[PDB]
């Protein structure tokens, strides 16, 4: 049986696949509430999360384990579902990314 590190797999396989997805671009940096005109965002969302922050955490030895990283991805998706209206384009984009994420995480070593 091959021994492959879970956090390494999360960086090189999982994050890489999601980052390249056509719907990844609104999730590659923190939400810019000022430019997007969402003045209530940082009041409703208490733990903001994005793939750019996850990428930095994976590169800067932040995570204790793979589950702490998985929680950051889940926070990013649920923040989107909490803030935005169902049926909004951004929600449809997050749902497609979350479906791909769950597929990739099923094959985690
Ligand atoms: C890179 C971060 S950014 O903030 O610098 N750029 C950025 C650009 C577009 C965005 O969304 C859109 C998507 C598809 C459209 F057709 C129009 C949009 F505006 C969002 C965006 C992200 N997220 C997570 C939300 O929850 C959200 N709610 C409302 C906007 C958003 C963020």
């Amino acid at each position: 049986k091959r021994q492959t590190n879970q956090l390494q797999y999360l960086l090189r396989v999982v994050l890489k696949t999601l980052w390249k997805h056509q719907f990844a671009w609104p999730f590659q940096q923190p939400v810019d509430a000022v430019k997007l005109n969402l003045p209530d965002y940082y009041k409703i969302i208490k733990t903001p999360m994005d793939m750019g922050t996850i990428k930095k955490r994976l590169e800067n030895n932040y995570y204790w384990n793979a589950q702490e990283c998985i929680q950051d991805f889940n926070t990013m998706f649920t923040n989107c579902y909490i803030y935005n209206k169902p049926g909004d384009d951004i929600v449809l984009m997050a749902e497609a990314l979350e479906k791909l994420f769950l597929q990739k995480i099923n094959e985690l070593p």
